[PDB]
């Protein structure tokens, strides 16, 4: 018994992050197969910060502008190109601890582990949620960018984010592997904020039961709701849409808990509608909304990779 | 910016992780050289539950009752001994992937990381404080005993704890990789239970000192306490007394942010009279105490947000 937030073993993840130096930038990167991934913004001074043309930029670049640093070996970078927004060098070496790995893109809602890196070295790990908005509210200093999420799948890496940087009220932006940003941001100094945010509505109907699962109980009513009559508490509270998918992927923790859906939707609107009355669930005084369907029912089952 | 939960990167803990079998029983075991640690209840049957004689359980066992897995590859165990609550196997093989490591018993209100495993193989990472009354509130199942807790400051794996058990509560308790309990709790099934946890004062101070720095003062005001009023009015929150140890831990961050230890204290005890008033603090609505000041030092930009 006990609920966390839990991270995935990050294990498969430290063995790729190498350290990628263009001129006075140094940041982190991705080693896999024979290519180096890093933010595309390496090759770019402060003064090209403000209007850069990547194109131009990069054109100028050549292999010899880039230090990759394995530990405290050398990588010889044999060749570089440009993906959207995430810079690709080619070394001479494989990475002899390539794990089994794909590149995925994530939707709003969903989970994923972040590996926090300084210098090429694993620093720290920290699970984050995408929000709706597209931001993460990641914990991030300068050096970070290059820092990848990723979730696992038995002995396969998703990776499915590398960071970018940090916006104003301090979440953060970044892109998937492929160079496409989450949201709608640009790799320039510019004016950029975090559009209002919105809280992942089936994500605290899994959080709620968890609760349920773990023994809180004091939220339960007699009493069910329709979607239509929910959503429209929903959008009063900025909770997200409720969907009969987000009902179908909640089936599961329903049959077990025996609360319908609609049943425990019919609790979250009464949590919206009063408030928690000086009580908590599973040591919150907030609804948290950063654990996926798929996260509890792992986290309850014990999965391993 | 941002501030989060953040745990160690636990590669280099995943590399030790074996599962240990001992007759019907299975659990985690950390293989560091060529010794394999695990809790010595491998040992236990159905009914040896309540009053096992350890001693007794072990000597009636050879090295060949002990199967080791690393992976897919059965280790050889080639001798064994009790060491407190743990059993230590020696191998044939020493591990190959053993890091930098050393062992280190916690006071309480240190945290860790914990890599929850399951049949020597690792499920995730989480991390935890050692609470006043000797527990970890922990994220354990059926199976995950012979997990560890563990920091790597400084590229060095300092472990600092071994699940064994899980209280009434749901609270969790362990060993140090000696064998050591931690509390006063034995590796029996009769009834035993957590006394009244507290509240780790010295970390929410620094969690509080972790908000200033991130960039927000809304909770600071005009006055300060002494050590000893501070002390008689969160005692009444059942909140740890706080130290001139603690106080003097909490220099650094009083240093970067300007704001006095006992100045904090002060803060402090009107947060606990006043509540939030429906704000938060680094996110939550709580007052959090599983930060320590090296975590927040750790984590935090050594340059406030003024
Ligand atoms: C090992 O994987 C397992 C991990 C738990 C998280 C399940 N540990 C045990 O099974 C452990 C073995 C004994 C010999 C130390 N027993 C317990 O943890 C046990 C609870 C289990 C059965 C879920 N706890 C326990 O016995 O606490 C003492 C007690 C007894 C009676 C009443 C209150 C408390
Ligand atoms: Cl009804
Ligand atoms: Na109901
Ligand atoms: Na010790």
């Amino acid at each position: 018994s006990g609920f966390r937030k839990m991270a995935f073993p990050s294990g498969k993840v430290e063995g790729c992050m190498v350290q990628v130096t263009c001129g006075t930038t140094t940041l982190n990167g991705l080693w896999l197969d024979d290519v180096v991934y890093c933010p595309r913004h390496v090759i770019c001074t402060s003064e090209d910060m403000l209007n850069p043309n990547y194109e131009d930029l990069l054109i100028r670049k050549s292999n010899h502008n880039f230090l990759v640093q394995a530990g405290n070996v050398q990588l010889r970078v044999i060749g570089h190109s440009m993906q959207n927004c995430v810079l690709k060098l080619k070394v001479d070496t494989a990475n002899p601890k390539t794990p089994k790995y794909k590149f995925v893109r994530i939707q709003p809602g969903q989970t994923f582990s972040v590996l926090a890196c300084y210098n090429g070295s694993p620093s720290g790990v920290y699970q984050c949620a995408m929000r709706p908005n597209f931001t993460i509210k990641g914990s991030f200093l300068n050096g970070s960018c290059g820092s990848v999420g990723f979730n696992i799948d038995y002995d396969c890496v998703s990776f499915c984010y590398m960071h970018h940087m940090e916006l104003p009220t301090g979440v953060h932006a970044g892109t998937d592997l492929e160079g496409n940003f989450y949201g709608p941001f640009v790799d320039r100094q510019t004016a950029q904020a975090a559009g209002t945010d919105t809280t992942i509505t089936v994500n605290v109907l899994a959080w709620l039961y968890a609760a349920v699962i773990n023994g809180d109980r004091w939220f339960l009513n007699r009493f069910t709701t329709t979607l239509n009559d929910f959503n429209l508490v929903a959008m009063k509270y900025n909770y997200e849409p409720l969907t009969q998918d987000h009902v179908d992927i909640l089936g599961p923790l329903s049959a077990q808990t025996g609360i319908a859906v609609l049943d425990m939707c019919a609790s979250l609107k009464e949590l919206l509608q009063n408030g928690m009355n000086g009580r908590t669930i599973l040591g919150s005084a907030l609804l948290e909304d950063e654990f996926t369907p798929f996260d509890v029912v792992r986290q309850c089952s014990g999965v391993t990779f």
